[PDB]
This record gives C-alpha cells, structure tokens and sequence, in this order.
C-alpha cells in the first residue's frame, strides 16, 4: 500500500537504514547529496536495528529507466537481496537476487531516487539463482515491489533513500554488461 509517495516512500518504515555514501557522509530520507558526490560507493547498514531474525529482505525502490516519463524498459540492473542473516548489520551473508551494480540507468533519468528498504523475512527462499550484476538483456525489467507483495514484504521494518543524478559515465558501467 503505497501511502507516503511520492513525497519520501511507499511505506511507512518502522525504522531506517544506514547508507554511507562518501563515508564521511550518509544519505537520510531522499535527501540530496552535493556537489556532484553521488559518484561514491554506498554503503548499506542497518547496525543497531538488527538484533534477532531468521532472514532478513533488502528490497531497491526507485523504478524510473531509462526516465519516469517514458519507461522504455524500467527497471534497469538493480540490488535486490533477501535470506540476509538477521545478524550481519548489513544484506551480504543473504541471498543476492540481482547482484549490486553501481551502472544505474542512463543519464536520460536525471536525478533518481534510490530507495534502500529492510524487512524482516522468517522463510528461507530460494529466490532462484544469484543473478550477476553483468546480467545480459532478458533480466532487468521487473517491478521490485513485487518481492514484497509475494513474500507479503509489505510493512518494511527499516527504509532509506537518497536522490542522485550523475554523467552518462556512471550508465557507461552498463555497456560492459555481457551476461
């Protein structure tokens, strides 16, 4: 149920999640980051919410490619995970559902919002096979909230997000895709 969107998220979090951008920084509801420093790597943490869980599900929410005004084949490459052991602070010791890519799409997106969202899961999912960030054509296009309404995902227990725009160069990464 998409409530508070677009405004911030479709959901209302019960907590957050920690995404370091610059590490010296971090992104914090949608917020922007300058000057043109949305080029580092982000880092994804939720530390301190954690505690105890089976599983844990990061789902990405920001389906806007190659632009929100003309989704020639939204979504593009994104980091989807879920089976995240609820203990490691952060969605790596989980299953991968499409590997983490820092391609995003092309610069005739413009400034795009990239919604990090945690939930907890209690069901071990196979989730079919870790896709590759370099996946090749025939796997990008695909609603994320869908994780979420199959796996009843819907509540999240902790979202972040952070709006970036950047040079073609970033989208560039893309091109190197080859499956």
């Amino acid at each position: 149920m998409d409530d508070i969107v677009p405004d911030v998220l479709d959901a209302v979090p019960a907590g957050t999640i920690k995404v370091i951008y610059g590490d010296d920084l971090e992104v914090k509801q949608g917020n922007e980051l300058t000057p043109t420093q949305v080029k580092d790597q982000p880092i994804v943490s939720w530390s301190g919410l954690e505690g105890k869980s089976n599983l844990l599900t990061l789902l990405m929410v920001d389906p806007d490619a190659p632009t929100r005004q003309d989704p020639k084949y939204r979504e593009i490459l994104h980091w989807s995970v879920v089976n995240i052991p609820g203990s490691n602070e952060n969605p790596s010791g989980g299953h991968s559902l499409a590997d983490y890519v820092g391609s995003g799409p092309p610069k005739d997106t413009g400034l795009h919002r990239y919604i990090f969202l945690l939930y907890r899961q209690e069901n071990k999912i196979e989730e079919t096979p870790t896709i590759s960030n370099t996946t090749r054509t025939g796997r990008l296009n695909f609603n994320a909230r869908d994780f979420a309404a199959k796996h009843g995902l819907g509540e999240p227990i902790a979202a972040n997000y952070y709006q970036a725009q950047y040079d073609d160069y970033v989208p560039i990464r893309n091109k190197t895709i080859v499956g």
